[PDB]
């Protein structure tokens, strides 16, 4: 036997990191749940119980919390960046490292209408996120993505067209609701290490915004064929607002709410137009997918 | 053996609904997840196999859907009220109907700064509940809370005074990080039946939004000495604000937020005044509660 | 204001211990989940920022360490009682503690069919608790319980006969699935003190074990009229072979699996006799409880 | 822009499937979660709004159910291939169908000492899976895994010798706790079509059956110097036993379990020798992977 392939490290770093303004008083907070695993010449500490070439996944963690307290930590693009550095860097016999970034929603609160200084309020499980593989002799390879973004539009949605044949029992409809846990991700050109990353800084949180935006603006007024069409058109303006984005991909889960045929009872009629009351259902979903790039 | 207890009924059935405005064409959604148990002459069901005194659960749910046809799914304690009324009211052996309701948040969307007319967004997994127990003889006893409200405050916080003995450890502190999840819960005067808690529609949007909003600007605003000192703060300020609740009980964790000393590498200084980085704790945590009634 | 009620503690905490047996070399594993809430005169930390009357959550963590350290682990129901029963003697002005915990599975391996000394595995989520409230002056209350038993039947499982109205759809069935995530709870008569728990240490793991033999075999071979009667069938059974017990509570969804209509399709056959292949429902589902006494 | 990758199709689609023998009144359940995705010359639908060439996801649904009604279930290697040839078949346009299944756990019970019948238990949430991508003209890939086999030893697990540098604060150890919860895959050798799949049934449980076993003989016995170490030895013995597997690939967190210096407390030895309590760990954990093929 070989090894074909190995990664390891430490995952679900919960990190926290206060900004202090000495001059106002107003403090930001920022808080993320980190993976950093490690590729490279260790082989041997799975074949030979070698140990010696493995850096403890309890020193990534440290390494995690000093690379925070040492560096800022937004936008996550470049602080994934620096972490990944400092592995493939620091140690000559690790080539690899993959870091993957959670961050958590910690909004400003807004107290009598005046923003505080120091109180805050998780407005949604939404995340914005980073995968950054820092591989040597190869750059820096980056995705950026929102996920847990949940909406619903309860009108200006249809599906009809699709394909009927002795399988096909789904009624054709011009009018239905739509809902949608968004993931979207943007994958950027390749960098060339971290100087290239640096020199992008306000590129990363435009590019979000503008994901964001794009994707909200065109769920909304799109009177939408499909959910595969309605997502092309999202990832086309995302890719016609910033050149240094390669691709973007979506995964859009259609999370169906079923009319109620009431008309058993009384004669009610909750169908068609006259539906109000509908069944959301937990299970099964559709589920779509799609990467754009440029032509 | 002997039946001292039982109720049976439906949960976890999601319920949306629309509403459309002919004149306007502005769009409004309700989602909730509905629990409705039964109490009643239905013990020899239990002990008999006599099936005849169910009310199938099946059925309970085609009434929750009914209902929701027929009624105004807002606000949540009026609708909890009418469709416990509908069970021991219809039934002559069914002498309560226990109703939980979950509301699930769907705000309207702002696009481009203007509200958009059928689009919305999940802002958060913060829920709006009630639970209103319809017994027959003795009126409807509703309780409505507020829950999942995950809050952090980085500084305005203390937590010194406490006992000191053999198994004590913890330093004490007179700035540290509290978050907590909120679980606000206000108990209401026990009302007559259906009429009575109709004549108050009006004060339970209000007494819901004066909770949330006691609950955000005290956590925010007070130098807080312990979560017991300000959730009593909190308490107080609600049962002050409306006559007709009897009580406000709070439910708090104590999510935790460590320091991490670095002196030890590189003589790095991250604690007490120094301290930017911190490890939250997902477990264990402080478990706070109290339950604030009038003098 | 006033406070009604209040109680506080520490929650989730992880606890693992390990018994070495020095003559055989045969290891044994316990864990579970620990909450630990206390009552007194403690009123005055929420009314006046009082903290000296706080045994602080952090320590009430290191006293169930050490509780822990210098105790027997099981059975629960003996450990609960003598961590309850140290807070109220230590701490004259503590007058209740209230005691949760949850035992997680670590089952011994058998390897080439012989049982490994220090090897384990959980077979299941299922798990054991107790809920263990020590009241000065008023003994030790405990609530023994088996949660997240799964079970599944797939015939001998009846329901006719309900109730039938204008709200009634469900057809009536003469050989359904059942399936259930089993909760049952026996109720002890109050022990006056730790010594009288002590007294009767066997009969906690005897209970238990009668308890899930009784309602595992209830369960396969009931030719069940409802989950009512099945329930019920398993209560009486309980009561009858544990005079200590004064109640026995159920509470159990009917997690439901529906046919699915075929026939639209080349005629295929898959309900009634000639059902095969199901849809299992994630929501909603029936909810069923019982609290069984003696008459 | 350009569709550069699209596929789309229904997930979470749950599915039970009894057998009955009819000579013996001897019942057997399976149940699963299926999700299928398909890929073709449908890049219209997202692009020009072309619902034409949308085989529609609640059709895929119906797709499952009518092939589950129509084959065995079992193995689910044997399932997911007649599943997802079905639709690259069927349809001229359809090229590649993507199939994951996850099947859960329902044992046969014994009452008495004795098999029952028709009734079960789920003794976990071990899951056994397949991944099975059906590709025109590139036959069927094959991955099989078991995931969710949570296991602890409570000696015979070390983790000394591993590099030190100032990030290092760990420190060595000759007898520690290992926890871990198995993820484990193997890719079969390419397969040219579903008569291909057929030929080989029996090595699919067989296969299944060793590398769980291997799993559980290998963690209990092996003196392990790390999960590196320990999994590797694991790979190398399934890879030994099945000559039409390629690789083995393991996933394996390291679920740490902390010593408890308890000798602030009267002088309590909680650490090395005398370790008996210690605190599991939720989060943070180890991350450790490798995929072996042969040399
Ligand atoms: O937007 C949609 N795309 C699909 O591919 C689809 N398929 C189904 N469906 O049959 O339920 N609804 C759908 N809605
Ligand atoms: O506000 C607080 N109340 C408490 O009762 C408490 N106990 C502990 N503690 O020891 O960690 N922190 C606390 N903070
Ligand atoms: O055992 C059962 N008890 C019930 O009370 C019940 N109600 C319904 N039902 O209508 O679906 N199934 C049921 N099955
Ligand atoms: O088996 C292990 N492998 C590792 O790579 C490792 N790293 C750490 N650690 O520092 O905690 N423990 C570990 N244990
Ligand atoms: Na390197
Ligand atoms: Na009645
Ligand atoms: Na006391
Ligand atoms: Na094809």
């Amino acid at each position: 036997s070989a090894v074909k392939a190995a990664r390891y490290g430490k995952d679900n770093v919960r990190v926290y990191k206060v900004h202090k303004d000495e001059k106002t008083g107003v403090q930001t907070v920022y808080e993320m749940t980190v993976c950093v695993l490690l590729e490279g010449e260790i082989e041997t500490s799975y074949t030979k119980a070698d140990n010696s070439v493995i850096v403890a996944t309890d020193s990534i963690k440290n390494t995690i919390y000093i690379t925070a307290k040492q560096n800022p930590v937004t936008p996550p693009e470049l602080f994934g960046s620096i972490l990944g550095t400092h592995f493939i860097e620091k140690y000559n016999h690790i080539h690899a490292a993959h870091v993957n970034i959670v961050c958590h929603r910690w909004t400003r609160m807004d107290i009598d209408g005046k923003p505080h200084p120091h109180s805050f309020i998780r407005d949604s499980e939404e995340k914005r996120n980073v995968q950054v593989d820092v591989v040597e002799g190869k750059g820096i390879d980056i995705k950026s993505s929102l996920s847990g973004l949940t909406v619903l539009k309860s009108t200006n949605s249809q599906f009809w067209g699709f394909l009927r044949d002795e399988y096909t029992t789904l009624k054709e409809t011009w009018d239905r609701i739509l809902s949608t846990d968004v993931d979207a991700t943007w994958q950027w050109k390749n960098f060339s290490g971290l100087q290239e990353v640096r020199s992008h800084v306000p590129k990363f949180d435009a590019t979000w915004a503008t994901a964001r935006e794009v994707t909200l603006k065109t769920f909304a007024e799109d009177n939408s064929a499909s959910v595969q069409a309605t997502m092309y058109k999202m990832a086309e303006q995302i890719l016609a607002r910033q050149q240094l984005i390669e691709t973007v991909e979506y995964s859009l889960p259609n999370k169906h709410y079923f009319e109620i045929d009431l008309s058993w009872h009384k004669g009610l009629q909750n169908t068609g137009k006259n539906a109000e009351v509908f069944a959301p259902q937990s299970d099964p979903n559709g589920l779509i997918k799609c990467t754009v790039g440029r032509s």
